[PDB]
């Protein structure tokens, strides 16, 4: 009980960021206060809620959260950060309406009483932030943001940095961004991850880390960039002897190690456990609820592969409903929550869930994945929920980066997957290792391109069937939607799409290969797409329903519009 106080309890001084703002940027007061607790993370110990209400009476209930500013700096090649004077509480709020918002600052401690501020006036006027993402109600296979606009995923998994921390990220959410990205991923769990906030112990959250979490959030602003928090990954309860990088033997939940629990079973149904769990629900909401760069709160990396002796399929059903329901209930701004599983698959008890507002898969297959990623998609459109594929590379034991140092893997996994109708791209895994190193970026930056002029919400894309091709020198394949006014193609090689020796393809596209017929009423418009240097190649006015195809080595976009 480092933090603990035990004064009477009076407010000491509140220090409000500005007292006018923007429709969805942050509203902050920081809270000094003296009191009797031994632990501000706990809120049986200490509760400090900041209540807002806007000029149409609407409430927001925020609950406040322990803070300890840092200093940073680089020595040599890692991290360290100088404490800045004595930690204090806060309230980071964030209004969705214009216009005025009256609010005050509650608090009470263990002993039962309750101090409070007088009620402050502050005014928000629009800006251009477009909201909190959310499922959209036009087509449940995607996502927007509250004003409307479609936000497909683009990016990758980031989820880490090396001992440099932040300065990582500096390095490689710029370069993510303006290669057209504007997601990422990253873990609070276990306790080695960057942002790790049970560092020490399941009780007390690690004020350095969150402060690293602070700013990288904070850059995602700066950038337009929406990330997904991931609290936990499997490796917290998995045993050393079961392999895949277990921690459990490490892990601050366990007794050994100070926490409430003999072994990773009892994680679904201890009531301790269960209790600290919830109040870390809470300090999250409290410290980064605020954020529309928040894009979603993902309970599990991996839940299917915590230990064999520690997964009751039914009491980890039941603790990700009762999770769900408690995190939307404190959580003035409903971010969207999901979980992930090893299992391609996934996992239907678990998946179907009301609670959990979008489904994931993860793959790591090296053979003919461009039709495992077709039929993983095809499989989850029983969800009626968004679809990510958070998570892919090959099966080749972290050695993508020698096996294709170009990302053609990544690349075939990228088209396959949004013009498959999942939400967004397939996640690729090595963010620090081979995306960075091997400049992957401009992958990205094609497929934007192609695919952010138009609105996936409202063309009612399918997955494109009734096609028939007629090349004859050449074993051409397509991975298509077909709209109301667009359909798209990716079009790829078998016998080269699998490939990775040659260089990137850098070619004439003067001859023709073949055609591609669709059940579709002319006249069209047709426009070729360099799916490597982002670039329209060609256009092309037909009144007959066959497309001629280019010459191409790898693989080729076209984008069709019916006139
Ligand atoms: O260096 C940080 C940390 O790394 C841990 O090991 C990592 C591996 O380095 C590698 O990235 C591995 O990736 C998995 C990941 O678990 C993910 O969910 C997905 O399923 O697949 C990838 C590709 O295999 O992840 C582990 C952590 O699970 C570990 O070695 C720590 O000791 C070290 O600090």
């Amino acid at each position: 009980s480092r933090y603990k106080d035990n004064r009477p309890l009076n407010i000491l001084g509140i220090d409000i960021s500005k007292m006018e703002l923007g429709r969805y940027n942050l509203f902050e007061v920081s809270i000094f206060l003296q009191g009797s607790y031994l632990n501000p993370f706990d809120p049986q110990e200490i509760d400090v809620e900041g209540i807002f209400e806007d000029q149409y009476g609407n409430q927001y209930r925020v609950p406040g959260f322990f803070y300890q500013e840092y200093k940073r700096e680089l020595k040599n090649d890692y991290e360290y950060l100088v404490p800045v004077g004595d930690p204090y509480f806060k309230i980071r709020f964030s209004p969705i309406n214009i216009g005025s918002y009256k609010f005050f600052i509650k608090v009470k401690d263990k002993t039962g009483r309750e101090v409070s501020s007088d009620k402050y006036t502050i005014y928000v006027k629009e800006s251009e932030k477009p909201g909190y993402i959310r499922v959209s109600e036009k087509n449940w296979r995607y996502f927007k943001f509250d004003n409307g606009r479609q936000f497909l995923p683009i990016g990758a998994n980031i989820c880490w940095a090396t001992s440099k921390g932040t300065y990582d990220y500096d390095v490689w959410l710029p370069k993510c961004a303006e290669n057209g990205g504007n997601y990422f991923r990253v873990w609070l769990g276990p306790s080695w991850a960057t942002f790790a906030l049970e560092r020490e112990s399941v009780k007390e959250y690690d004020l350095k880390n969150a402060w690293k979490l602070d700013y990288v959030l904070n850059l995602a602003e700066k950038l337009n960039m929406y990330i997904m928090f991931c609290f936990d990954s499997y490796n917290e309860l998995r045993y050393q002897k079961e392999g895949a990088y277990p921690y459990w033997e490490h892990t601050p939940h366990y007794e050994k190690n100070g926490g409430p629990l003999k072994e990773p079973k009892d994680f679904w149904t201890n009531n301790e456990m269960i209790k600290y769990y919830k109040n870390k629900l809470r300090y999250i909401v409290a410290r980064y609820g605020y954020s529309t760069n928040v894009f979603a709160w993902e309970f599990w990396n991996q839940v299917d592969i915590i230990s064999p002796t520690a997964f009751v399929i039914g009491e980890v059903k039941k603790w990700h409903e009762d999770m769900a329901k408690y995190l939307n209930s404190i959580d003035p701004w409903k971010h969207l929550i999901t979980t992930s599983f090893a299992f391609s698959p996934g996992k239907p008890e678990i998946d179907s869930i009301s609670g959990l507002n979008f489904v994931q898969t993860h793959i790591y297959k090296s053979n003919r994945y461009i039709d495992a990623l077709l039929s993983l998609i095809a499989y989850k459109e029983k969800y009626r929920k968004p679809h990510l594929v958070g998570e892919f590379g090959l099966d080749a034991g972290g050695n993508d980066l020698w096996v294709d140092p170009n990302g053609y893997v990544i690349h075939n996994a990228i088209w396959t997957t949004i013009l498959s109708g999942a939400s967004g791209t397939a996640m690729s895994w090595w963010w620090d290792n081979h995306i960075h190193p091997n400049n992957l970026y401009f992958h990205y930056r094609a497929l934007a391109d192609f695919v952010k002029d138009i609105n996936f919400l409202e063309e009612k894309f399918e997955r494109l069937t009734n096609y028939k091709f007629n090349v004859y020198n050449r074993e051409i394949k397509v991975i298509g939607l077909q709209g109301k006014k667009y359909i798209l193609l990716w079009l790829y090689n078998a016998k080269e799409a699998y490939q990775y020796k040659k260089d990137i393809p850098n070619m004439d596209s003067s001859k023709f290969l073949g055609s591609i017929e669709l059940l579709i009423k002319p006249p069209i418009k047709v426009i070729y797409y360099d799916t490597y240097r982002g670039e329209k190649i060609k256009e092309l006015d037909l009144d007959k329903n066959v497309i001629p195809i280019i010459e191409f080595e790898r693989d080729l976009a076209i984008k069709i519009e019916l006139l």
